[PDB]
């Protein structure tokens, strides 16, 4: 279910195929290791939550849309809606996401 970002036409065409369920971004470096070191997490919920949407975004090859998030530490992790931000918490805090999930499930 996670899907790559590639770029800013990208990241919108995907908030607009994702209808509205909750949308969860991943904003970390995929080839740094301790940033990737928490995908077993983030990345296992594919299977679990299939009801969910789960996007990843390298900020690397799309520092694009990363810059437009105003990111300041990663991993950061940021909730959309219909297209509208309403949650944003970053911190290698995976147990986080769980509740955090609940909060807009």
């Amino acid at each position: 279910m996670v899907k790559q970002i590639e770029s800013k036409t990208a990241f919108q065409e995907a908030l607009d195929a994702a209808g509205d369920k909750l949308v969860v971004v991943d904003f970390s470096a995929t080839w740094c290791g301790p940033c990737k070191m928490i995908k077993p997490f983030f990345h296992s919920l594919s299977e679990k939550y299939s009801n969910v949407i789960f996007l990843e975004v390298d900020v690397d090859d799309c520092q694009d849309v990363a810059s437009e998030c105003e990111v300041k530490c990663t991993p950061t992790f940021q909730f959309f809606k219909k297209g509208q931000k309403v949650g944003e918490f970053s911190g290698a805090n995976k147990e986080k996401l769980e509740a955090t999930i609940n909060e807009l499930v």
